[PDB]
C-alpha cells in the first residue's frame, strides 16, 4: 500500500511512520510547508502509526530531539513517539479489510486528515484547535495538548484494569474531535476500507 504524507501546515513538520518495533519505509523525514512524502507500507502491516513531530533539531547522523513526538532522538523512527501526538493508526489486509482511525489517546499536537485515495470508504479528520483550547493541566510546555493518562498516570485515565469510563479530560477531546478516539474504551470510530487501499495523511488539512 502507498501513503502520501502531505504537510499543509505553515510550519515545518518531521513526519514519522512506525509499527512499534520497526520503521515503516524510511521511518521519518523533514517536510517543509507544502512538501509531500510518499511511502510504501507492506501489505499485512498490523498496528502501523503515522504522526508529526514539531520543533526538531538533528545532526549529520540523524540524532537530535523534537519537542513533540520524539522517537528516542532519531530522525528515522523505529518505535513510537513521545506524547503529545495526534495519531493516524492503521492495520492493513486483516481478513480482506483495512482498518483506519485517528486517535487522541496519546494527546494532540498537529491537526490531521486521514483519507483513502482509492474507493469504498470515507476519511476521518481531527482539525479543531485543541492546542489553543487545551485545559490548563494538560498543556504540554513544548506545545500540544497531553492526554490525561500521560499526565496523571491513574488506572482510570489509562484504563489499566480494562474497565474505565469517559472523563472530563477525555470529553474535552471528544467534543472538539468526535471522529477520533478520546480514551481507550471509546466507542470505536474505526473506518473499514477495502483491503489494499491507498491513503493520504494531511497535516493541517484546513489551515
Amino acid at each position: 500500500a502507498t501513503f502520501e504524507i502531505v504537510n499543509r501546515c505553515s510550519y515545518t513538520v518531521w513526519a514519522a511512520a512506525s509499527k512499534g518495533d520497526a520503521a515503516l519505509d524510511a521511518g521519518g523525514r523533514q517536510l517543509n510547508s507544502g512538501e509531500s512524502w510518499t511511502i510504501n507500507v507492506e501489505p499485512g502491516t498490523n498496528g502501523g502509526k503515522i504522526w508529526a513531530r514539531t520543533d526538531c533539531y538533528f545532526d549529520d547522523s540523524g540524532s537530535g530531539i523534537c519537542k513533540t513526538g520524539d522517537c528516542g532522538g532519531l530522525l528515522r523512527c523505529k518505535r513510537f513517539g513521545r506524547p503529545p501526538t495526534t495519531l493516524a493508526e492503521f492495520s492493513l489486509n486483516q481478513y480482506g479489510k483495512d482498518y483506519i482511525d485517528i486517535s487522541n489517546i496519546k494527546g494532540f499536537n498537529v491537526p490531521m486528515n486521514f483519507s483513502p485515495t482509492t474507493r469504498g470508504c470515507r476519511g476521518v479528520r481531527c482539525a479543531a484547535d485543541i492546542v489553543g483550547q487545551c485545559p490548563a493541566k494538560l498543556k504540554a510546555p513544548g506545545g500540544g495538548c497531553n492526554d490525561a493518562c500521560t499526565v496523571f498516570q491513574t488506572s482510570e485515565y489509562c484504563c489499566t484494569t480494562g474497565k474505565c469510563g469517559p472523563t472530563e479530560y477525555s470529553r474535552f477531546f471528544k467534543r472538539l474531535c468526535p471522529d477520533a478516539f478520546s480514551y481507550v474504551l471509546d466507542k470505536p470510530t474505526t473506518v473499514t476500507c477495502p483491503g489494499s487501499s491507498n491513503y493520504r495523511v494531511t497535516f493541517c488539512p484546513t489551515a
